[PDB]
């Protein structure tokens, strides 16, 4: 009665944290390629902002 | 007489190369830098072109 109740208790958490990582996994890697190329656009704009003076 | 005469011509041939060297030193070192900075600027322009559509 202890095992069956606390195993039911546990199957819900395990269902919850699995359901969380499914959503989370896409969003963080997409955010990571997004924040990466922001810094790229920002690094390349710094060398383009002075391209006119340098020419 | 022929030793003194030969010292003088050989002194003119050193004197001429010493003008040639002074411009050679100038334009290779001035050009080396001027190529580096332009090509450096260029990778940032090409970057920025994309990376602003990607932004």
């Amino acid at each position: 009665r202890t095992a069956r109740a606390g195993y039911r208790g546990r199957a819900l958490d395990y269902a919850l944290q699995i359901n969380v990582i499914e959503d989370k996994r896409k969003f963080d890697i997409m955010e990571f390629v997004l924040r990466l190329v922001e810094a790229q656009a920002t690094h390349f704009q710094q060398g383009h902002e002075e391209l006119s003076r340098l020419s």
